[PDB]
């Protein structure tokens, strides 16, 4: 389930997803859709200056680091009752999960988290808590920021680990990957940033 977290229940820390924006949008809109962080923190997480306007563009298909508060429940780490998603006229949990949130969650996880779904029957304008995966676990005794990462096509665990200043075996043990060569596009990795 989601990302694992083994520290005391109620533990709060800072995590992130590397978000792939389905459409052209702006930092201001992301701040709004997510509501998990303030604008200046979003800008800093993506290495942009103080004077940057909220209208700063994010191109379709490009990535944005989105920070949020993680809460651990004893088993798992989830974004802490945020972000909130309002169901649309022709939305389905699976389409929301996959087409809005990069499949960082499954429709089952969206189901369990909002208690009301036991099957997928939902109403428009209803608010859903989206439990983005996270953790506050340390990495071999050190403090890390956990980043949810969706594997790109043609990527390997070596280059992914290196890009995040992490050891490949760390990436592999943390994500219980027996065989690196089996890495799939769109597989969600828990990357423990040394930071
Ligand atoms: C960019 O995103 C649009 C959807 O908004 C999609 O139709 C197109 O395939 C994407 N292009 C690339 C280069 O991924
Ligand atoms: C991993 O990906 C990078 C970048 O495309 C490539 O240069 C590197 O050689 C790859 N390693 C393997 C094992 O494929």
């Amino acid at each position: 389930a989601n990302f694992t977290c083994a520290v005391a229940s109620g533990t709060t820390c800072k995590s992130a997803i590397l978000y792939t924006s389905p459409n052209a949008t702006t930092y201001g809109n992301l701040v709004a859709r997510f509501n998990t962080t303030t604008l200046p923190d979003l800008l800093g997480a993506n290495g942009l200056p103080d004077g940057t306007l909220s209208s700063a563009p994010v191109a379709a298909n490009s990535t944005v680091k989105i920070p949020f508060r993680c809460r651990c429940n004893g088993d798992v780490g989830q974004s802490d009752r945020l972000p909130i998603y309002v169901v649309q006229p022709q939305d389905g949990l699976d389409a929301i999960a996959r087409n809005v949130f990069n499949a960082f969650v499954t429709y089952q996880e969206i189901a369990a988290a909002n208690n009301i779904p036991d099957p997928n029957k939902i109403n428009v304008s209803q608010t859903l808590w989206i439990p983005l995966p996270c953790s506050c676990d340390k990495e071999e005794g050190s403090n890390v920021m956990h980043l949810a990462y969706s594997v790109g096509k043609g990527e390997n665990t070596s280059a992914i680990a290196a890009k995040y200043g992490v050891t490949e075996s760390t990436l592999l043990t943390r994500n219980k990957i027996d065989d690196p060569t089996k890495l799939q596009m769109g597989q969600i990795l828990d990357v423990p940033l040394p930071v």
